């Protein structure tokens, strides 16, 4: 463990120097610009902020250092920032004036490769291996006048919806220090959620944009896998295509997500990565005020919603009805199958071998729970345990069996079943003539170190990675003391360890944000955002 | 497994040939009725109309949908006699004739379908006994879209057994012949389409392409074809022998007599109907302005891929169009995608046979193996340890044979992930190479002239020109530019190939005796750039064969 300790010492020194540099830069600017109303600057919605930047009312310098100062401050309570992207102060002066994001500071999840910086993923083997170019989406952000300013924290190896690693440590929810910020885009959740960044980028293969957005009370969108460029993204495993990885915006309101999506969906992106279909942002779809046919469920019969989740869902259902929309009961078929064999088997087709190679000689962060221990088990023993667990705890047994290695032949079979399943859900959708789908979103935030032990609770998010449908979340309410007290009546549908842990983990959540999930068909990001906009306007009208 | 024999397969063959026989009878009887009520009709004038003029006269009302339908039906019946390209007549197509939407962009246009395009009440056998007597419950997506656009799908066309071949014979419907020379292959796997369209029997067809199956038969039969990016069009309802293989993408696209026809078909397909019926297809409309552009192009080119030695006719075809593109004011830049042997031998072969051909072999249990497949089935049936041994023994003297054999072994899911990442990195590599030379498009030789019957299955290396772009998933189209001269053909006596292995030897003999046969060039653009690829194809056609415009 000498190698791993050395990596942790190096990374913490780098993080400390980053924060110091940040601190000195903001102190210098504040003293040189004492009359600047920093509070008003920071409370500006992004759209108003960009219009002031475009007109020249606010300088890019003013916006930048004010946000840097705020980022530095919120980090003290959250530990969300791993790295200051030092060269940003010169990109600031060079920002293209006609750019749609001119002078907008943007936070980046650590896996977004940035020249001269590590993308560690909390892994020793990636420490001291800086990237030698910006990833594609970073290049286009810069060409649109945006200024990426920080790298934000992720759970070790990024397969966790908590947010801790042995290198930069544990990220905390800004609303409550004992709560997880979610993950794997947890640092983004904490930074944006506390006001330290107006716009961020995250990734999602099982919920990693949506979890931290919901837990930290911000908006996030997970597009169709290939709507945006993955070129230059750092990951633990490459070449897994059964369950689609996506990247997308995270922000304080829906309009910010739409703006970022529009800015990204430009000639620069389509030229820099020709593999991405050149689908322009269709403004006509996003701005539509036509009444919607909205499918909805208030439970997936897999993860029992918290009282706060259920109320959030019913209330927005009611408000959408009152607004003239048609609400139709709808549940994607065969959810247990889609999670237990398709999703779990898609993510772990090789039994976790590729994934495990990253952990050789490294600490295993507590927030990952028993994942690594389980994956290390021999395939015969996984099968054996699965057979024994099945009569008593079928959820655990199904996952365990699906986390075994298989042949290329069996992968083809799985990929085909994923295609057929996607077809089946599309057919259901069509048969009910839906435009859109409203679902619950896992919340309120779980206690630190519990997401790793409540695996079933990914049911609400991972389904739409498997299906590869655009899915976003919007904050709609907060946990009342009434909601929180009702957790004592929560039993889950199965009563296995996942239910038991989840019950405990969702307690003590008064005042915490609670979200709802919005889904559309593949390539319909604009329609998904149109529906997110509607939810936002109805449930939280002050946001618009 | 117990040997089950061939009795079931034989019953399938006699049943399938009867369905074929009855189809052609029904066709002939329908056109005879029509001709007896229309002695006035100038058949050969209507048949010689370029598709665009044909659709225009259909739209104005100058020609009736009945007139063009029965005239083409009669021509299709006639050209089939010497080609054996039709497997089935889509019997309910006269009701689509009367239901055809008058505002549809393909109103009254008869369209030929490769057998794998599932059509309600009809088998999609793939020449495989186990798919005989298994009628499709519905039209596939693209067929629905064609009908919604007013087209009249009228025939299913032949394929080599299982479609994993660029010849065109199966044990059910037999062998399809090149219309230019009965001893020659029409190409494949869209061979029926090649033979039918190339002899005037259909103004527009649909085929598929995972290794060259649109481009081969188009080039061999002297027509144009386009292989789009894999997911530019819908694969929903397409009959295949293997499902779940996603390393090397399958594509579908048009085949016709001119590039303008290809562009019309793509435009008609790329509509709300398609994007609704299959939401997995990105809703990318046909970009008219890109297709119609007349700006000078930066054209990359190569005379050879250093893997398959071009025929003298291939090489001349490439140089001539290179020179005429330069004379028309474009800049031609020497360009060869890096690491082609890797792309073919490990990426393409490995991607197509990741499971060692196991899934593929299930389709052949109890069935005849068509001779046009060569030793493919025999090789795939070999145990993994034995393929390995042979590969190691073959390596020093015959590296091509060794690498293909090794890559056709089964592997783990772990190794497939690694391979899928390698294909993705290779795609970014060639894209960066392309960008650093600032190319617009890429000019490539296209395999030709047509190989003798039963030789494509024995000259596997020759897929190098086409499958490279399935591996890269770039749009790639093909256009006829010249014919084999006596001088081109005589120079085959000097043909050696780069490797001198069995594949080169077979190809040398297979390309001889081709005087007068059509030879093509291949046009390539970046992913999702179908309109630009068509723009370039239009240019090549205009300069090499101006009468077609
Ligand atoms: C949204 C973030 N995210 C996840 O939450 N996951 C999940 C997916 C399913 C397995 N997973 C997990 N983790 C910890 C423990 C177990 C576990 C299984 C088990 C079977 C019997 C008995 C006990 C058990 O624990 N499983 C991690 C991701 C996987 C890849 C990438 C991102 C991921
Ligand atoms: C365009 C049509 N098409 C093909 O041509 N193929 C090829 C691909 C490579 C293997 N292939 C083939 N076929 C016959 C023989 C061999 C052969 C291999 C070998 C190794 C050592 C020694 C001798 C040998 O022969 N290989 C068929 C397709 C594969 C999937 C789908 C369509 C295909």
């Amino acid at each position: 463990r000498q190698k791993a300790r050395g990596a942790a010492t190096r990374a913490r020194q780098k993080q400390r120097a980053s924060l110091e540099t940040m601190d000195k830069a903001v102190q210098r600017f504040r003293l040189q610009n004492p009359d600047l109303d920093s509070e008003a600057l920071l409370t500006l919605p992004l759209l108003q902020l960009v219009q002031k930047l475009q007109s020249g009312e606010l300088s890019p310098e003013a916006v930048f250092f004010t946000y840097l100062g705020k980022a530095w401050e919120v980090n003290k309570g959250t530990n969300c920032v791993t790295s200051y992207l030092t060269d940003c102060e010169t990109q600031l002066s060079q920002a293209p004036r006609q750019g749609l994001l001119y002078g907008v500071p943007v936070s980046l999840k650590e896996c977004f490769s940035y020249k001269g910086h590590d993308s560690t993923l909390g892994l020793s083997l990636n420490e001291g291996m800086p990237s030698e170019s910006d990833c594609v989406v970073v290049q286009v952000l810069k060409l649109q006048g945006a200024v990426p300013f920080v790298h934000t924290n992720v759970p070790q190896s990024m397969l966790s919806f908590d947010c801790s690693n042995p290198l930069f440590g544990q990220t905390m929810n800004p609303w409550k220090s004992s709560k997880s910020p979610g993950g794997s885009s947890g640092g983004e959740g904490a930074l944006i959620g506390s006001g330290g960044s107006p716009l961020g980028l995250g990734t999602d293969i099982g919920g990693s944009i949506r979890f931290p957005s919901a837990f930290c009370g911000i908006c996030g969108l997970k597009p169709t896998g290939n709507r945006l460029s993955k070129s230059g993204l750092k990951g633990c495993v490459y070449g897994q295509t059964a369950v689609q990885l996506s990247l997308g915006p995270m922000a304080r309101d829906v309009e910010s997500l739409a703006l970022c999506l529009k800015a990204l969906l430009c000639e620069h992106l389509f030229t820099l990565d020709p593999t991405v279909p050149p689908l322009p942002f269709r403004e006509e779809v996003y701005r539509s005020s036509r009444p919607l046919r909205v499918g909805y469920y208030e439970t997936d019969n897999y993860t029992m919603p918290s009282p706060a989740m259920r109320r959030a869902l019913i209330e927005t259902k009611q408000r959408l009805e009152a607004a003239g929309h048609t609400l139709i009961p709808f549940l994607p078929n065969n959810i247990p199958y889609a999670l237990e064999v398709l999703s779990a088997g898609g993510l772990f087709s090789d039994g976790g071998r590729s994934f495990l190679q990253n952990f050789k000689g490294d600490f295993v962060d507590p927030c990952l729970g028993d994942l690594i221990l389980i994956l290390r088990l021999p395939s015969w023993f996984k099968r054996l345990l699965s057979l024994l667990l099945k009569p008593l705890f079928p959820r655990l047994a199904a996952f365990l069996n699906s986390m075994r290695p298989r042949s290329a032949e069996k992968l083809w079979k799985l990929q085909h079943e994923i295609e057929m399943y996607r077809q089946s859900v599309i057919a259901q959708w069509k048969a009910m003539n839906l435009d859109v789908l409203l679902t619950p979103m896992l919340g309120p935030a779980l206690d630190l170190n519990t997401p790793g032990r409540a695996t079933g609770a990914i049911s609400y998010t991972v389904l739409y990675n498997c299906l590869d449908f655009p899915a976003g979340v919007v904050p709609v309410t907060t946990v009342t003391a009434e909601d929180d007290a009702q957790m004592e009546l929560y039993k889950g549908y199965f009563g296995d360890i996942w239910d038991i842990i989840l019950k405990k983990a969702m307690k003590n959540s008064v005042g915490l944000p609670v979200a709802v999930q919005c889904v559309a068909l593949p390539w319909q990001e604009e329609l998904c955002l149109r529906f997110m906009r509607e939810v936002e306007q109805l449930m939280t009208p002050q946001k618009q």
